[PDB]
């Protein structure tokens, strides 16, 4: 059946006050190793939990302690306009659900999730989800709490660890990826859970990118890293045409090659019947002239191929 | 300076005695020429097809019986490779040049070998199922400042890895390996370091016949090989871990702005948290630049992906952040 | 067909100003220029005096203070103040003359402030990206200075700042101003031009500060460089340090024939017998320390494209 | 101290009559194979058959003249290697040296002990299977000054670790293994520190068999170790940044002609400020120049020649200890 | 939705007289190895090249060069009764056809696919092949011939190793494996290629086994290996709740937890409310008697539970 | 010869005095106690 | 030859007034993570930075920036008396040179060896050192040098893991490891560059470690790995004998097991001889009673070996060198 391809549309999005403050606050605290580095021993380690507290930062502030204000801890609009992504994701989710699509929010952080959920309630959004944490049976009895005919879920919130599972989504149409996993794999396995076989409608893939920050250098790693997989995915197809053996189909095809045209000949055989003894000076000046182009001839097919036109030959 | 090689292939005709012989070939197993055979059938029959075409190629003494019922002239005109070599060893020594020719098969070389005493040729020889002390006395002998000797007689896969016949500067394949690196291994006696001369290989490729269609095989195997050597990196690097230069790149990335920023950030900081227009402009702009995101990256080679050692070897900063 | 480029290292020296600042940089810390000190010192302090004579070496102007005192013209001395500038300014000039195009590459964006006042003031229409440069805005950076008669002549990039695959075929002349620490970085610069689509021989100028630091700098990236290759080169070499199906065909195969062939003993055993007197011994350890000796010589001296085994060999028909 | 570096060389070897036989035999029971028709597991049957027939007849059973089975001259006599032993040992102990014999196969040295009964050899032996208090009892015994005992049989891969036999001079390969670092580690038993005379090491290899095939791999792996050492040195260097001296270095590098500098310095001294094309074509002339030769002294640094700041090498032994 | 349970059978199949006779030659052309032994060395090996060939006899004895009858070669009803999965498959597809099911037919060796294309052909069934080593636009150009709507095919020949490549053929309803996977995970792999969301009907699996042979022990050992993998993921799953910390919910329930009770007492709780100064040893004897005694009971509730609870 | 060693759990009530402070202190928090906070709030209230 | 075992000592070492003040101020810039007293979720990735910088300063404040004193920069007395180690090795030094004893200096920090190479020179104390940045032909020439007749030197400073696979200094007596490597086995390297055939007197290994700080407890969680290998180099040991094949000294005693008994009988045999007819069940009470008698003497005799006295074929240890060498 036609499955149609998946739209992956990447909305860059900016940081709230809050967030410019703490991601300046994160840069403050390390600012010897964002200015310079340390022992390249040191710098590995220091720079990796600045990324991670950027990345907290990207994500949302309230995943840092005593950002929002103070006890008691209310749940009101503030949730939503303190981050970047939750300002996109509310005007988001308010169009997703008047077209009447259902959506997959994948995340990389669990205490995330747990904001996510919040939110849903303060804006009375049905939902589910799977942790990780989440227990086998669990699982599928979110599974089915989703999928079931007539359904009153809308939001089905997991990690994107807990999303390559072979757990099946189909009844969704639009995956949003909150933040992305370093892996490329494992945000493209999230994603075919909604594209799959079995879904009917076009699969919508927004990934949330915080524009100008760490989010977007990331997005070209990423981007390189999906490339070198597909890279050695050709050379492991090169690899094993280039140790196969012939076929009974390639040897047969190759015995017939002029087996015709020596069957009709009666006296003799090409080269030979043009002159056929005592080669003179110009004969083998004409045949080593016609080898060498027809000798370019067949270096040029073949060079003029490469990886990605692997399929040909 | 080592000059380039220069690798021509000479398609070349066949005599009217291998005709005959072509199409005794054919016709003693024709069934199996035109497909009748059952899948579950071993390849032996059809290898056996391919293996006498090859010999009818080469020279058609190789069959028994072939040969009329002495070594004369009939020996270089009942071959047509052998009528191209004759002319073409005549050119050879007058320029000076000191020729290796290379085969599949042994008893071919015993045809050679009749020819070089036919033509008053000197000559060394290793059939690879000679000996050890043989044929290093063979290969010091055509080495030897001075030789006598003007062909050497070999089989392809025959000397090893790694012998040095740079004296020759001409070689001559009179029939093609299945690998396409045991003949690129055969030219490399010759071009390789020491090598004073430019080296010119000539392959000899029967037109028209199987011989034209191993060539192309062979051709497409070496390309396929010259791809799996050239993507080797893509396994390395797709699985390596971001540098010192890469982090910093990571964290410094948009730095600047975000200490510059007082209020927020531009998406948010410009529209100040409040449209569906506003919105649709965003997937708009958003999905502009991830076609040419995709674009841009999913044209690269391996040329721009490869990560080199001297990268992690982070000594300074260009503009000290 | 794509030529290969052609990379001409162009050995500059520095101003009279350039010297003073020079002299300066090197005096206000002479204790660790003499190497002075103690050796536990952190490398903070020699790294600090590579950036400033890497700053003087580019242009003085990119110390406070260094610019003919107020008011702040911008004229000729903004040329010749420093070396490179000067070399640049009749470069530039004979690039436009022959129809060519350039792209200018730098390691401070401070530099490239320089080169934009550089540029009004002789009039050049130019693109920058700058790598402090959002995303929408190189993009149609990248499109101007490519767009088919395009009104720009230089292109003034950082070496970093562009990202991966961005292309300027349209361009035939790279000039690195400074270089970079790894080579990489600098090869990639002149890969802007130097790829499919540039139809014009790339050339790329390397501006080097003669018997000053930046051509020790260049030294070293250079031994880079060439360590480099070597390790991939040399990358085959792990993989082939198992036994194919030939490998192991040919161990049994070799010398089977002439097994076959033999009734009784085979060669050691046949010519002598089981017995053996002093002479016969000495035969066999001066043979063998012979053929031992070949062998070594032969192996030993080869290179990773001999013991490669190519995949199709496993393609055993 | 001067240790002398060991002498290794291959002693090629014939096959007596009956190893023929059984050789032929071997070859003839899976000819199939042997064509060419898909299975390595087939095939590495083949050639521990044919390794087995190298060393010696008598480990395939039935091959010994029948019960019962009495140890003579025909222990020798039906194995090519043992009649190159045989009188190897024997000019061996005339020079006043002492021999240790290793062997993949430990049902080979117990055809080894049997021919030392026979010859009246002392002998030591150490199978892997020998306890620590019995193995230095048998080290002790055959280095004790003065000592009875001559040839020393051990397995290749008896892993001892640091076992030193430097009393011994000759080292005997009775066969090879596939991993020539296991070897190395067999020789540097008697070529270590604390070893006095030239160390001499045969290998006996089985000429025109398979023996002979397997040697050359061996090279060949031999050379690819020596190529990823060479690969790592040049690889550890790349990601090497620069010491307080070398970034010194840097620093001084013309710093005396700057202070020596009262006006300007090079190009802008030459001719200054203002450059007609003539200066052009001159600076670009010598900078092409200067470009070339820098790339020529770079361009012939390859693997071969790298600088070394530990020193192993393929050739000598991993220091790994081969407990198979 | 409904995805009905797949229908697991085993096909126990004897011989034929040729086969018989190969696996009698195979079994005596090195009797040696296998009623004794050689060295440890050298019997696991020489042993494992036994193992192969008779699992090719299992298969088919046309795999051997030479059996089959005397060259020039035929397809006649001589391919079906050599060999005895053939003859069950000959019959078994008769009525798979009738009953409207369409059939994969999965296969550790494509020299037996082979046999089977021959096979089709002669009897005239419409099919498609995926051969380990297909390329892959043409792998894809088979999936889409045979799923779609108004297919011609009836039989699918597979490799088990193309089986698992994600792959979806859920418009047949049965699998043949006509031979097993040492790995049970690779055949397990490839029954989902037609029992996996989409399907609609009821996945039936016939795993041919040659009873009495050596197939029938490798059934027995491929078994235990199934199980043992089952062990594993329950070992995972424990350990991920030993490594779990408690939950915000968990921690509720443990403030809670007799918190009523205690804004219901207003003097003291209840070993101090029973007595609650220092009293007899009696009151330390009723304390520790029942301690004793609810421990004995505490530790049964969970020594019950087993890795194939964990719930 | 290592005897198994005994393990009993001795279950105790509180004194009045413990009954009070068990009181204030689910009193001083009786909105926690209750689960009054949504799942982004950390475990450190109720770990307290 | 006799080859002294080594003393490995364990000299606890106390803190500077300044070292105390920096590793305060390590957890204090990062308590969040130390004090595990709220979320407890906090990454490791951040506990190895704060571990990497108190292990910089049990070793030396100086490798902080902007700990030591201000112009003028000066080597003096304060690079000692700034460092706990360095004062209690600065005497240690001054005792081991007036004994006629040389000393290898180990370091997992090659800048430690640059505060001790400002030290040694300081103090006038000759010194080599090798690196792993040092070249295989200046190895040799301090190396082999050190060992020379008559040296000049006294100390010589490496790193742990300057990877040099049998460069032997048998020539000097005492190794200090200033601190200790996470992997105990790279530590047994270091000791045996003068703990090797080769060496005439007696080494004695001094292991740096500052008490009641975070040195204290790695060496505890050192001696579990050392512990740890031990029992997997013993599994190792039950395991090859587990799956050893009885060889034919093991088959000829169970053969001859009892055929001398067998050749003397001439009768019937033990139990027959007893009976041999089916008689009263006492003589099955008997022979069960007695059977189940030997049963419990048999099981006695092999649950009372039990690992750690399996037996040695292999001298390998976790308390002896590898034989791998370490390069970092």
């Amino acid at each position: 059946k036609s499955l149609l391809p998946k739209k992956e549309i990447n909305v860059y999005i900016g940081m709230s006050e809050m967030q410019v403050k703490w991601y300046q606050k994160i840069l403050e605290k390390d600012i010897d190793a964002v200015n310079g580095a340390g022992g390249k021993r040191e710098s590995k380690t220091r720079l990796l939990n600045i990324v991670m507290q950027l990345r907290k930062c990207c994500n949302h502030p309230y995943l840092f302690e005593g950002a929002e204000p103070g006890p008691p801890y209310t749940t009101d609009e503030h949730l939503i306009y303190n981050a970047g992504k939750m300002v996109v994701l509310d005007k988001l989710l308010k169009r997703i659900q008047k077209q009447g699509s259902r959506v997959l929010i994948f995340s990389q952080m669990s205490r995330l999730l747990d904001i996510l959920e919040d939110y849903c309630v303060f804006r009375g959004y049905k939902y589910c989800r799977i942790d990780g944490s989440t227990a086998h049976e669990d699982r599928i009895a979110a599974i089915d709490e989703y999928n079931k005919p007539g359904s009153d879920k809308f939001i089905f919130l997991l990690t994107t660890r807990a999303g390559g599972l072979g757990i099946n989504l189909t009844t969704a149409d639009i995956v949003i990826l909150y933040d992305s996993d370093w892996n490329p794999q494992a945000d493209l396995q999230a994603m075919d859970r909604a594209h799959r076989i079995g879904q009917t409608k076009q699969v919508v893939v927004y990934r949330f990118v915080t524009d100008n920050a760490i989010e977007e250098k990331v997005l070209e790693r990423a981007a390189q890293k999906l490339r070198l997989d597909q890279l050695v995915i050709q050379q492991g197809r090169a690899q094993v045409a280039a140790k196969a053996a012939a076929n009974k189909d390639e040897l047969l095809s190759m015995i017939q090659h002029g087996a015709e045209k020596v069957f009709q000949t009666k006296g003799a055989f090409g080269t030979m019947a043009e002159k056929g003894s005592q080669l003179d000076d110009d004969d083998i000046d004409a045949i080593l002239q016609a080898g060498e182009t027809r000798t370019k001839e067949l270096n040029a097919r073949y060079e003029k191929l490469g990886i990605d036109d692997l399929q040909k030959f």
